[PDB]
């Protein structure tokens, strides 16, 4: 009666801050009652701990009130089965909504909507009689989105709030023997929704375990573990703090035993109570054992050295009641004196953002999934990771102990949509609530040795509120900095400036929260604390231009301690076809309103794990080891702290415009934050004309268990000598023959023959034989299908009028008309001098002036110059060269310059200057909102077909128009042209990256000289 | 239906730390919603403001679980017409309790007693139909202990936790126009119990007042008041911080005006909006003014300058809405540099602790009984008081605003009953509950003048939890220091070591929570803090001996400014009589189980407002003015901070054994601080022998707001000359004789006869006449009659073996035979002498022995000349003296010593030298629980009738013995005996108080020598 969904939702819980959880058990670190300490040390599974995911009966309803009363008592009729965990937009029931800040529901703190899409979940399931005869039998949520309640036998349990973190409830005294039943009703929306307001896919449901645990009656109920050291790590105490559960008795014993391996290294045994604390007494209920260990294996990134404790609580003749455990990392992390050292030498943080994410399963994590953006980020130089935004999965912090990533767990608490900001961080009335994310993160995390870092949330500005809950965390938890960027980045409540998107060497000074160059801000007056980038370079898109100028900043400023990107994954959302292709989906692509697009995209690697091409950038600038080159005296810096180049070799290879002339290989003998000089064997010289280059590559001849072997960690190159050449061609043996018209004039040499437009000024076209090249004629081009930095926040509905898309297309780039001034064919000695000018215009305003000259000679090859002005009033082009679209659809593709991967200007370290043959299709990178893209700077030589380009050139080839790429939301829906389009750029501007919502080309990036001149020469074979 | 008992009653929420409210509005600062700004201007009292105090009716049951859903719907005719504000055990319904740290329930977290005195209040009104057209109405509750839920019209309103802080709700969708009726039900345990265990008796009910409240829709919702200053004060800056509630509407202004008195000083006008605060803006419905003020007139004790605040809330046209007012207070609280400054000069706290006690309505406070005092308080120089343990009765802020006390506001947390003290503290869980705890008397209080200081609770030990409230009001509010004592007094919850208890040079190393002498806890290393006493100088009974030391050292250390002794008034209640009498009863005469005895009277008036004698050492130690006499100048100091001597004479005299030779009368005119000349005109001399005294008093002509005219604040005596007795007593005209007998001798000289029993050493009797004079034989006397102090924490159950009582128990000293050793009468040329020796012995050990030699001459007068030896390994004796019980009863009492009050050894400071007078009735001391009492030092003379003691000598003289004193429980029992009871020390040992459970008595004022020599000499005129 008490029972009833009735007088259950009549309370409204879900509409009260002040109400977070009913009959909620406290929060604790993992445990698994085992009852056999040898599968408690070797993390065996627990027979007490069952898993009731799977197959469960579910049904969706507007709201909570539609829901029926029967429910309690027997299954629904037309309730699907389905499969848990898992989110119910993942299973079409609603559509999950993709909003940034704004807030999915009307704000009315603390009121919800009625319409509350609410969901049902219930499971029969038998229990062990055994379970029931002692012990207790309690109910494990890993993360239910938003809130609920909860049943079971037809009788109310209790309620709880957070998404993020575990909530449970002790079955014990409601479960009959045999078939049980439960019965949860996941609300969407909550007053906790006004405190989960993080820029991701909105989503509800049981997303992440379920679980059943059952403890003995008198049990062990928390527990701690503390390492403390001496001054130089050659010894460390352990420290263990246990508490337990149960009537007290003169025989029960705590003993903690720390393994490393099957060895076990230290173990000690104890009563119950603690020191005296207070005029009261002591916890009578409590102990702490300290454990002597001496010349200790230490926790890095660099060497997870893990051991194994394990806390039995056992009778004293022997009888072990119930066994928990953890791996244990022997870690100091501490700030001093400006510095964030870690073991003592000071961090260097090459880390990334990351969000709970899967393309098909929503916000459902896996340990496959887990495991495998690990082993990326590993294998990219990352070293680190932030929960951005809220206290993940549990297996995460035990992958990142065991693999070696440092994580910063953050708090699950995100009010962006709020003005100010601070609303409610700064309501003593949401006090309680906030409290409660961050207290119980601590007490479930705090004794996984990744974490090394408790922030506070995220952007919810700063209030009297996160004052006292960093001040609760420094009084519980000294063994770690806080840190929180909220309101200005720098506020009382944070260890460290952690602001996110500052610019290197310009200030933002905005209202109340500017954002000073971070080199400039680490020296205001005041300052002294390190600064670490909680969110840095958007790769959102075609990003992370400017990449390496951070990386340096690092280098030079020891109080630069590096920062996180923004960010791993695309948040895409897979959906299929009219015929059950796939294809991936962002905001708003679900019907979802109000939602911010491709805004939810802004990774390095694509939602399915394969990589973007930004990637390689971060790798290269995040290597552990640096070069510099001195004669032939290769000089190698470890930028590693702890480990020593016992895994690594180095390639070298000496070569000359593609040819490889050289190479040998050294075996690394640096130690961490060492030198070491490698001199190489008399290095080749030819009489041969062309760029001698050196590359040197660090290779893992050793698997690791996130390495393959013969990874390679690092590299570098550099340009040896030029030997410029000196031989003018062979004055060719015939010459070419012209014929006139008033249409057009032709040039004829073999079968050989060009044609150019005397109307309009262009080579309309060339044969090669009775066979034809151009689909189009080759013209001069200024513009770019626009990046997503170049656009960023601008919408039909509101226009961002600085966006650099805006500029170019008010001031006409993009709509501007030729004008042929002159074009004229002159005769040489032994060429053909075609002559032109045209003038590009909006509105009787010249853009720009194009001049040039094709001279062809009798080897059949034109030598074209171009001379182009631009206007010092008009936005700087996105780029200035030709283009064309040839008829010729070749495999492959070649050339001399940087790659393989695509590279732009501001973007192009990573690269390297070789001899590159790839297939087409890896000439185009399929960014799911199209854009200009695959471009490759530095090329001296091109070839498709039977073309070959040569000179200094940017390039990029498909099979899309940069038109078409540009009127083209999705990268699905984009289609092959008749033949191959290429763009041939004398100059590209920048890429820009430092964030997407305004712009960030810098200036050396910017096309801004007014003059410029380029040349090139087709020929074929 | 929802609404029922049932229903709601079932979720137990008294029962859960989760739920302290349910549906409760937020706070703030008192507001009135004056719809007239005179009104608000002047305090004229609000037709918008409704009381509902009165006649209530009411039904006391024994469980939550009792009550008949008929409550809701009707009145019960057995329910009782009642008063409100009231305390229902202060009814009958049940016991008061009076226990100290041990819980009134059975420890167990968060569980109550299933047993649960439930008392159901209701009541019948009537709503103005205007009230229901527009606006809102709401109920305010500023007290109910300890927890509840509300009815309206039969409707579920909400619920409420924490005693002694407002509930307020909306009332305004269940108020039908015309008759309502409301339906409270009191819960006299909830969980919130847990935080309310301060050692005060334990009552229940609905002690404070119940309002209604009519506010606009667009109304103000909350307001700061902030005072910055310049270096010297010349300027300060009123800011002003309002927030609204309602829509915000364009035409909606605010205006602060600033009043001095009748002239406006300063005025502000504005509307909504407020600066940007971060990333999204600004409070709109958040307006901040600030107002300049130059040369302020400031805040402070010593003169109360108070402006007044007007908030209106206007629309453009200048149509009022609503106004708010407070009383404004110029002053600024800082802690520079270990000091402790109040308005930029250092403070020196001459406070008390205080409750809201009233022996006769229970806890339930009234305007008369505050003025009364504050009153007393001011008049016996008194500065400051402390609200132990929570906030109080709001008006208790605004007297002190108005009269001039420092007031300490202090959080309803007391958690003393866990073990240890941290347990609740220390666990999140419990969070929420303090929070709210703290954060709502920061909402409320934040804007009196006379809050200088924020406490977190009592005796609460030190748990994480502290340290995040601490954090969390420094960010709120940063014009006070906040400070805690659990934990150790010095932990990182306090701005001030504020130590309770702490020996002035004597340390109590506790472990973990050490009370190091005070002089030396400021020196450790690290230390800078200042130090403050948050009780000290435990008044409990015969008490207040040591004061003198405190104050020596709080004047001769800076960083010791002073402390707040324990505690102003007496917890004892009122209890009447078989024939209707009333007398004082205390914990454990209500039948109280557990119950801490005679522990909850420490108070310095009784509970009458009837001072207990320690308070003139008080008022004497903590005195304005300091004197210094040298030659014949008297120098003054002034320890006044702000004010001038405007409103003081010193009158002064000299006497010679009482007889005045000479008086004046010197104005006052030194500055704070500073120091006044006062040269003596030639003061006689006469050849006298005698004692010539100067004594000097400080009197205050003009009458004040608590000061009548005439008043006196300080005092000082010296003793200026002596002048030696070289004169002999004439010759004796006669001889007396001896009749000698087997059992005695007697002596005559006229008709004075005096009989010493042979048999027993003793002046067995004395006659005048046929007069006989003794009831009692003179004899020695060793003990006392146990002061609060000698007993402790000794009970008959549990002995404290270490209580003075208990040692001289074990001793023997109460019950110890005296031994005839020796007794001769002698004749001399002309007196009679008479030689006697006893031994006190005990299991055969001699403690004392006493030599005496009675001397009778032609004078008729008896020198007696005394000597005892005291053995060593004996605890020291209390006193060393003589008695006996005389057979007159007389009506008054003169002497030359020490007066006129009660004085003792450690504790006499404030008496005065000269001759008394009084009637015998004012020589008994009242204390509750009767001990020895009413003792006189420095006696040089004594007169009863006709008898005249002389020498110098302590001494005391009543209707009761020593023996009724030890026997009897309350002084109501006491009955005088036959005589008067006379009691002549030569000695006597302090009566100690640095606290009431351990020996206090300093060295220095125990009888530890060994031979002790006086001599008396009675006699008759
Ligand atoms: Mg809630
Ligand atoms: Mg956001
Ligand atoms: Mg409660
Ligand atoms: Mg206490």
């Amino acid at each position: 009666i008490t029972d009833s969904l009735a007088v259950v939702l009549q309370r409204r819980d879900w509409e009260n801050p002040g109400v977070t959880q009913l009959n909620r058990l406290a929060a604790h670190p993992p445990f698994a009652s085992w009852r056999n300490s040898e599968e408690a040390r070797t993390d065996r599974p627990s027979q007490q701990l069952r898993s009731l995911n799977g197959e469960w009966r579910f049904a969706w309803f507007p709201a909570p009130e539609a829901v029926p009363e029967s429910w309690l008592e027997c299954d629904l009729p037309e309730a699907d089965t389905v499969v848990v965990p898992s989110n119910w937009q993942m299973h079409g029931y609603d559509a999950p909504i993709y909003t940034n800040v704004t807030y999915p529901i009307t704000v009315n703190p603390p009121f919800v909507p009625t319409e509350n899409p609410t969901g049902c979940y219930s499971l029969t399931f038998n229990v062990d009689e055994s379970w029931l005869q002692e012990g207790q039998t309690r109910i494990i949520f890993d993360g239910v989105n938003s809130a609920f309640h909860l049943w079971c036998n037809g009788r109310w349990v209790g309620y709880g709030q957070d998404s993020r973190l575990p909530s449970e409830f002790d079955l014990s005294a409601f479960l009959r023997a045999g078939e049980n039943r439960l019965a949860v009703m996941v609300l969407r929306w909550s007053d906790g929704s006004y405190l989960e307001d993080q820029d991701m896919w909105r989503m509800s449901g049981i997303f992440r375990d379920v679980s059943l645990l059952h403890k003995p009656t008198t049990q062990i109920s928390d527990f701690h573990v503390a390492t403390r050291f001496n001054d130089d790590f050659s010894r460390a105490v352990l420290e263990a703090e246990v508490q337990m559960c149960g009537e007290l008795r003169d025989y029960l014993r705590v003993t903690v035993s720390l393994w490393q391996g099957e060895t076990q290294v230290a173990s000690g045994t104890a009563p119950f109570g603690g020191e005296i604390i207070d005029e009261r007494g002591g916890y009578a209920d409590r102990v702490t054992l300290r454990l002597n260990v001496e010349n200790p294996k230490l926790w890095s990134a660099e060497i997870p050295n893990l051991y194994r404790a394990v806390v039995e609580l056992h009778t004293a003749d022997g009888t072990l009641i119930e066994a928990e455990a953890c791996d244990v990392g022997f870690r100091e992390v501490r700030i001093e004196n400006g510095l964030l050292l870690l073991n003592g030498k000071p961090l260097l943080i090459r880390g990334v953002n990351r969000h709970e994410h899967h393309p098909l399963h929503g916000q459902v994590m896996d340990e496959q999934t887990m495991v495998q953006d690990i082993l990326l980020m590993k294998q990219n130089n990352f070293n680190a990771v932030r929960c951005s935004h809220y206290p993940n999965h549990p297996l995460w912090y035990t992958l990142c102990d065991r693999y070696g990533l440092y994580v910063v767990d953050e708090a699950n608490i995100e009010t962006h949509g709020m003005v100010p900001m601070n609303r409610l961080t700064d309501d003593p009335r949401w006090l309680p609530a906030m409290s409660e994310r961050v207290t119980r993160m601590v007490q479930r995390d705090r004794n996984h040795p990744s974490v090394i870092i408790w922030s506070l949330g995220n952007e919810s500005g700063h209030g009297a509120n996160h004052d006292a809950l960093y001040r609760w965390i420094k009084s519980v938890d000294p063994s770690r900095p806080v840190q929180y960027e909220g309101g200005g980045a720098d506020t009382t409540a944070t260890d460290i400036i952690c602001p996110m998107y500052a610019r290197v060497d310009e200030d933002q000074p905005f209202p109340a929260v500017p954002k000073w160059s971070i080199k400039k801000w680490l020296s205001l007056p005041g300052e002294t604390r390190p600064l670490i980038l909680c969110e840095y370079a958007h790769a959102m898109g075609n990003s992370l231009g400017g990449f390496a100028k951070y990386w340096q900043a690092f280098r030079q400023y020891p109080r630069l301690q590096g920062g996180f990107v923004w960010d791993w994954v695309d948040q895409s959302l897979i959906k299929y076809d009219e015929n059950g292709n796939p294809w991936s989906a962002y905001g708003g692509d679900f019907g979802d309103t109000p939602n911010d697009r491709q805004f939810c995209m802004n990774g390095l690697v694509f939602a399915d794990r394969t990589p973007h091409p930004a990637l390689t950038e971060a790798k290269h600038q995040q290597q552990f080891f640096q070069f510099r080159l001195s004669g032939q005296t290769i000089e190698v810096t470890s930028e590693y702290l702890f480990r020593h180049s016992d895994n690594e070799l180095l390639h070298w290879m000496v070569a000359l415009d593609g040819k490889p002339l050289a190479s040998g290989e050294v075996p690394l003998d640096v130690a961490p934050q060492g030198k070491q000089l490698i001199e190489l064997p008399e290095l080749p010289q030819p009489e041969s004309a062309g760029q001698l280059w050196l590359t040197v590559r660090v290779v893992q001849p050793n698997a690791t268990a996130w390495s393959e072997a013969g990874h390679i960690s690092a590299w570098q190159q550099w340009r040896l000598a030029e030997n410029l050449s000196v031989t003018l061609p062979a004055a060719s043996h015939a010459i070419p023959h012209l014929t006139t018209s008033e249409m057009d004039f032709c040039i004829e040499l073999g079968n050989k023959r060009w044609q150019f437009n005397r109307q309009s000024g262009f080579l309309s076209q060339m044969w090669i034989g009775d066979k034809k090249q151009l689909l189009t004629p080759l013209r001069d081009q200024f513009t770019r299908a626009p990046l997503d930095n170049d656009i960023g926040v601008s919408e039909a509905t509101r226009i961002d009028p600085n966006a650099w898309v805006e500029r170019w297309k008010a001031a006409g780039h993009y709509q501007a008309e030729a004008a042929l001034l002159q074009c004229t064919a002159d005769t040489l000695a032994d060429a053909v001098l075609i002559t032109t000018a045209h003038a590009w215009q909006h509105q009787g305003k010249t853009l720009f002036i194009s001049r040039k000259t094709y001279r062809i000679d009798g080897s059949g090859q034109m030598a074209i110059t171009v001379d182009v002005e631009v206007a010092s009033d008009t936005p700087h082009p996105a780029r200035i060269g030709l283009n064309c679209q040839l008829a010729q659809v070749a495999e492959r593709v070649n050339w001399l310059g940087l790659g393989p991967q695509e590279n732009y200007p501001d973007r192009l370290t990573a690269a390297c200057f070789d001899r590159w043959d790839l297939p087409l299709s890896d000439m185009y990178t399929p960014y799911v909102f199209p854009s200009e893209n695959g471009l490759r700077c530095g090329t001296r030589e091109l070839n498709y077909g039977p073309h070959q380009w040569r000179g200094d050139f940017q390039f990029n080839i498909s099979r899309y128009s940069q038109q078409q790429l540009m009127e083209t939301s999705h990268r699905h829906l984009l289609h092959a042209e008749e033949g191959t389009w290429l763009n041939i750029d004398g100059f590209h501007m920048g890429i820009g990256g430092d964030d997407s919502w305004s712009p960030s080309v810098s200036a050396e990036f910017q096309l801004s000289a007014g003059r410029y001149h380029y040349q090139l020469v087709w020929c074929q074979k």
